[PDB]
C-alpha cells in the first residue's frame, strides 16, 4: 500500500532510503508521504521517535518499522543488510501488528494543551528551585522539591526512566511510571523516592507551588511554558502499531541492549 | 456466616479477640476455624501473613480484614478503637470484595513443590558465593552473581522490594517484579541492575551454576533446599480477596505508611 | 573586634540583627562591614552561603557563625533565642576555630576564570546532550554522557551530593566527591556509576566532546559559560574558619537534621 | 632477601610458581615461609586476600605483590607474561613501597576479640531481624533495621562496598566507609540510607537490640558469633605494604576493571 521513509540525513541513511525507494518501485506499493499506511525509518531512536511525531494524528492508520544504520536503536530492530527482505516480505504483507502504550500529557494555563509521549514526559523548573504538589486521583499524595519529575511509557523504561533508577516493564502491560530527579530528603522534606507504576484510568496531577514557569519536555522536545496551572498525565487510549515480520521478544530486545550482542 | 479471628497473641490483642468474638455472639456469626469465610487478623502485618498462609488452600472462599494494634500495617487497615462498627458492618454484611495478584513459586528437584507468596519470595546462597542463570520464557536473559533474588507481589511492591530499590505498583496490575540484592558488575560480569515488571503468563526461571543448595523464602517462612534444579516464578491465577467497607485508595495506604499519618 | 552582620531580610532576622548589634553595642564590638573579622549570618543556609560568597576575599581573616531563623540549616548552628549568649560569649572572645576544605573550579576559555565552593560546583548542557571526557591527574578515565556532574567539599554531602547518592564525609577529611547525574549506561556507553572520592592535590579535568557551552554553578549561582575549554576540579589550598563556643559535633549535626531533632 | 610464592592450587598457578622460584634459585633470593620478606600472589584477589592473612601478624616486615592468573585482579596487578621481569626487578630490589590503609574490627562478650580486614567488615543476623544501634564517638546516630552492614577500607571501596551503593575512594585517604544493605524506612523507622565515610580515630559501635547472635565477616572468612556484646570500628594503625616497580595508579586501575581494559 502506501508506505513513506524518513532518513536520519547522513550519506549512509539516504542511500539506503534510496536504494529501499527503487526496490519499491517493483511491486504495487507507492509512495506518499501525507497519508501513508507504512513509515519507514532509518537511522537511530531519535529518528524513530521523529517519525512517530511526524504522523501522530494519523495513529491508529499506520504501523511502523525501524532500521538502525548505526548503534542498536530500541525501536529501530532492522539491520541495514537485511533491508531487501525487509522490502520483499513487506512488499507481500500478511506481517502481524503489534501495539504499545503511549503517555498522554495535558498542561493548563490561565486554556490547554495536550501531548503524546513515545518514551517519556518530564518536568523541570524554568531556573529557580522546582517545587510540585503531586495529586494522585484528586487526593494530595505529596511535595516534591528536586530537580524534576519523569513520566515514562512502558517502552520508555529503558530510556531515561532507566538513568533514574526506574524499572524495566514488559509492553504489554497497560500503566505509567513516575521517577524522581535528585529529591531533596531531610527532617522537614519527605518524597516517597520509589519508582511508582500507575494502571490505566489512574490521573497523575502536578500543581505549582511558588513559580508557575516550567520547562517541559516530551520525547525530544523541550519546551518552556508559563503560566501553567496543571499539568496532568495518563495512560493514553492510543497506541502505537509495529509492523512485526518475526519474534524478537521485549527481553532479549533488552538483553541486546544492554547485557551484550 | 463462619468467620474466625487470629491474634498477635500479647494481651492487647487477645482481648481484642475476646470484645470481637463476644460482639460477634449476638447476631447470625457462627465462629468456625476450619472452615471460615471471613478472617479477621489482630496484630501486624506478620499475623495478617501467617492468617493468609493459614488458609491458602481456600483462598477463594475467604475474604480477609486486618486490625493493627500498633505500627499500622499495610495489610490491616482497621485500627482497634472502630473494631464494634466492624463487628456491626460485617455482621450485616453486604461488603464489596478487592482482589490483590498472588505470586506462584515452583521448585524443582532431582521432584517438585509449589507456594503462594502474598509479599514476595526470595533465593539466597547456602553459604558460599550465589550464582544462577535467569532466563525468561526460556531464553537465556543473565548470569547473575550477588546476594540474591526477589520475585515480588504488587501489594509486596511495599516490603522488601521497596528496600531493594523497586518500584511500587498498583495491585491492579496483575504483575510481579525482579530486584537485585548486591549485584557484582565490572568488565567480566554483567547484570541488568534495573527492577524488572513481568505481566501474567510470563516465566521467569532460574538455574543453578555450580551449588545447587539454595535458601528460598516465602514470605515470612525460610527454608534450606538441598538439590534443587530449577526455581520457576509466574504471576498466580489464585487472588486474595479483601472485604472492604469504605474507600481506603492504595496509594493513600501508601502516603499514610511513607510520607505521614 | 570588627563583626558584622547580614540578614535573611523578612521581619524577623532583621529585628535579630537589631538586637544583637544594640546588645553588642554594651562592647569592644566596633561594627565593620567591609573589613571584618566575625561575620554572623541570620537566616538560612542561603543567607550563609552568600556571607561566606560576600567575603570570600579575606576567608582568612575571618571566622563565621550562623543563626538560623527557620527550618535548622546546617551552617546556621545557633537558635535566634540563644542570640544573647551568643553576643556574650562572642564579646569576651576566647573560642575556639574550626575549619572546613573548600574546593576550587578553574573554568578555561579560547583565557582563565577560578571560583571557591562551600557546598559543590556542578555542570550541565546549555539545552542539547550533555557529553564531557574525564580526565583524572591527566589520565582519560570516562567519557560522561548525562545529565550532568556535581563536584562537593566534605561539609557540601550532606546537600546536592546527597540527592545524588553520594556519600556523607567527614569535614576533617580534605577531599572532594565527585557524584553522577542521570548517566546512560548500555552496551555503548560506560561511566564508573558510584561516586568518586579525591584526595587532596588531585586534578579532576572536564573537556567539551562537541558542544562547548555549558551551565556551571558554584553554590547558588549559575552561570551559562561559552567557548570553554576545560573545567578543572582540585581541592582549595584556602579554608573557612567557623567560630565554636561548645562542641557540636558534625555526625550529631547529620543526625539533627536527617533522623529527627 | 627471605621470600615466599602462594598458589590458587590450579595446574596454571603451580606451574607459574616452580618457574618464578626456579628463576629466584639463580640470585641471593631464598625461599622461607615462615619469616619471609616478600610475599608474592598466584591467582586472584581471594588468593591474595589469603596471603595477607596468611601473615597478618608480620605486615610491618612484608611487602606484597600479586599476579593474577585469570581475570585481573584488583590486588594483583601483573601478568603471567611478565613473571620473569618480576622476578628480575624483585631480585635487584631498589624498588619503592606503597602503604594502604586497614581496618580494625573488635568483638566483645560476656571477653575480646579483634581482626584486621583488608576489603571489609560485615555484619548480618544469624537467622530472625537484624536490628542495631549505631552509637558514633559515643552518640547514638541510629537505629538499623535491615539485611545487614559493611564497614569497608578505601581498597576495599572497589568490591562488597561497590555492589551496595558506596562511593570509590583513593587508598592515600585515611578512612572507613559504612554502608547500609537493604534498610527499611518507613513513619516509624528511620536509617540515614547514605553511606558514611569516616576518619582515622573515630570509632563506630554497634550494639544488639533484641537477638545477641550475629554473623560477622572478615574479608572472605564468615563466623556465626554467639553473645555478642559490641561490635567496633576504626581505622586500623597498621597498614600493608605493597612493592610497586612502576607507576600503577589506583584510578588506572579502577579505569581497567569497570570501564574497560
Ligand atoms: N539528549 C539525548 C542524549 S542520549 O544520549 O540520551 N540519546 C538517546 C540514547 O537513548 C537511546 N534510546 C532512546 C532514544 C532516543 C532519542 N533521544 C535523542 C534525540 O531525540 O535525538 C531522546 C531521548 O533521550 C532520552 N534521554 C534524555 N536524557 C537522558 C539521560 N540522562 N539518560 C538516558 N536517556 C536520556 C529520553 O528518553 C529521550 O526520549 N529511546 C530508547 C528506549 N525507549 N529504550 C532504550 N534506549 C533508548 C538511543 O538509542 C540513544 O542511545
Ligand atoms: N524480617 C522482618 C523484619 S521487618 O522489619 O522487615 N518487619 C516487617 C515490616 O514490614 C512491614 N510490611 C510487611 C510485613 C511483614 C512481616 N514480616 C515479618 C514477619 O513475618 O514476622 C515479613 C516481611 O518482612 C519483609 N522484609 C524482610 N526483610 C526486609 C528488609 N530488609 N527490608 C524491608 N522489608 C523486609 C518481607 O517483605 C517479608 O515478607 N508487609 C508489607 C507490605 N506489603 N507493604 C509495606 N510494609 C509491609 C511490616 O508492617 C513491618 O513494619
Ligand atoms: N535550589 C535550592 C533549593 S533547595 O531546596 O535545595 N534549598 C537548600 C536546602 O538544602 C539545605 N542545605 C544547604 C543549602 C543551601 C542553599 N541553597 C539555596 C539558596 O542558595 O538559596 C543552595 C544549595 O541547594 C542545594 N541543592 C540544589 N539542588 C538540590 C537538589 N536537587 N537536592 C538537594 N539540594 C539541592 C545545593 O547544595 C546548593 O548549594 N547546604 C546544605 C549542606 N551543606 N548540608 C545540608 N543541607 C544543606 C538548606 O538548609 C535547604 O534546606
Ligand atoms: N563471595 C565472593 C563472590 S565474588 O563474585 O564477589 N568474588 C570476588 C570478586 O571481587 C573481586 N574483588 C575482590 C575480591 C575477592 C575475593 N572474594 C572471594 C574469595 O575470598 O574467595 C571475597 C570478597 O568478595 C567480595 N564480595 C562478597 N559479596 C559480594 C557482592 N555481593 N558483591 C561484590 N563483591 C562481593 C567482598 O569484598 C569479599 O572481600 N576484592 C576486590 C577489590 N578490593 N576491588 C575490586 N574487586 C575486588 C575479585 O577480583 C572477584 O572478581
Amino acid at each position: 500500500m502506501k508506505y513513506m521513509i524518513t532518513s536520519k540525513g547522513d550519506e549512509k541513511s539516504d542511500l539506503l532510503r534510496l536504494n529501499m525507494i527503487a526496490g519499491f518501485g517493483e511491486y504495487d506499493m507507492e509512495y506518499d508521504d501525507v497519508e501513508p499506511e507504512i513509515v519507514i525509518s532509518i537511522g537511530g531512536d531519535g529518528t524513530f521517535l521523529s517519525a512517530f511525531h511526524q504522523y501522530e494524528e494519523r495513529l491508529d492508520e499506520i504501523a511502523f518499522i525501524g532500521i538502525h544504520t548505526g548503534h542498536l536503536g530500541f525501536y529501530a530492530d532492522w539491520r541495514p543488510a537485511e533491508a531487501d527482505k525487509l522490502v520483499k516480505l513487506l512488499a507481500k504483507g500478511e506481517y502481524q501488528k503489534v501495539s504499545y502504550p503511549l503517555l498522554k500529557t495535558t498542561v493548563k494555563y490561565g486554556k490547554e494543551a495536550t501531548y503524546l509521549a513515545l518514551n517519556e514526559s518530564t518536568v523541570k523548573s524554568s531556573g529557580g528551585p522546582f517545587v510540585v504538589d503531586v495529586v494522585i486521583n484528586d487526593i494530595h499524595f505529596e511535595r516534591f522539591r528536586g530537580d524534576g519529575l519523569c513520566m515514562s511509557t512502558p517502552s520508555g523504561t529503558t530510556a531515561y526512566n532507566k538513568s533514574l533508577g526506574g524499572a524495566l516493564m514488559h509492553p504489554s502491560i497497560e500503566a505509567m511510571q513516575l521517577t524522581e530527579m535528585a529529591s531533596i530528603n531531610n527532617r522537614v522534606y519527605r518524597t516517597i523516592g520509589s519508582p511508582l507504576v500507575f494502571p490505566k484510568h489512574h490521573v497523575v496531577s502536578l500543581q505549582p507551588v511558588n513559580d508557575k514557569d516550567f520547562q517541559i519536555s516530551v520525547d525530544h522536545l523541550s519546551i518552556l511554558h508559563r503560566d501553567v496551572q496543571e499539568i496532568r498525565y495518563e495512560v493514553s487510549a492510543k497506541k502505537i502499531h509495529f509492523a512485526r515480520f518475526r519474534s524478537f521478544p521485549f527481553w532479549r530486545r533488552v538483553h541486546d541492549s544492554f547485557i551484550e550482542d
